[PDB]
């Protein structure tokens, strides 16, 4: 149903789009075509699709990859930006994406939220926010969790709502900027600031881990490596929560 977002990182290797796990380092051997179909059947709510470059890092929209995934699924496809311009975004939507996910691009140019929302719709923008507590405040980090922007999480969540974001993808990050597990206190902190769906980005894969995020206030969880390694997690979450 609605509670599961599957994030899929993929790139063409050996002439096929293949699914990568562990921060885009491990070629799992799984065809993107098979995995997209299987996640839909297991009850995923939407797919966050990220094209990754030669060493695993987040690359820009791959329109061929978006067009390839499109006929396999009736779910919303969220294309994970990496890109900063109005024509960048148009290309993803023409290729088949239903939404784009932006993070550093949005932070550095907030009007991109507004521009995309104005052109493509109120459901078209996902803002991904990486954040951790520093100096006694939850602060927004950009550039793969490395730069403390100086922006309070509380201010940015409000601003992205006002600019017309459709959902927030929230990731708690650890001491060196990598994706950490659910921060329930950060989820509870963001809950009262926004009437949008909050997607908590997981970092870990056991079913009471997920319950805690939903009890903290998250409406959906995003899973990637945990789902690939144990695909029934998708089915379990969908069964319990929607
Ligand atoms: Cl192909
Ligand atoms: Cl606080």
């Amino acid at each position: 149903m609605q509670r599961v977002v599957v994030a899929i990182d993929a790139k063409r290797v050996d002439g096929e789009f293949m699914v990568f796990t562990h921060s885009g380092k491990k070629n799992t051997g799984i065809l993107l075509r098979d995995w997209v179909v299987e996640v839909e059947k297991r009850g995923a709510g939407e797919i966050l699709l990220t094209s990754i470059d030669r060493d695993g890092t987040k690359s820009g929209y791959d329109t061929e990859m978006i067009r390839f995934v499109r006929p396999l699924t009736t779910l919303p496809i969220i294309a994970s930006g990496g890109a900063g311009k109005m024509e960048h975004f148009l290309e993803a939507f023409l290729a088949g994406a239903d939404k784009v996910s932006i993070n550093t691009a949005a932070v550095e140019n907030p009007s991109l939220i507004t521009q995309i929302a104005q052109t493509f719709g109120s459901q078209a923008v996902v803002v991904a926010i990486d954040a951790k507590r520093v100096d006694g405040e939850f602060m927004v980090f950009t550039h793969s969790g490395k730069k403390n922007t100086g922006i309070l999480l509380r201010d940015w969540v409000v601003e992205v709502e006002k600019r017309g974001a459709g959902e927030i993808l929230l990731t708690s990050i650890d001491r060196d900027g990598t994706k950490s597990g659910y921060d329930t206190e950060m989820i509870r902190f963001v809950r009262p600031l926004t009437t949008l769906p909050i997607i908590a980005s997981g970092g870990a894969g056991k079913m009471e881990h997920f319950l805690e995020a939903f009890l903290a206030g998250a409406d959906k969880v995003s899973i990637n490596t945990a789902a690939v390694e144990n695909p029934s997690l998708i089915t379990q979450i969908a069964q319990t929560f929607g």
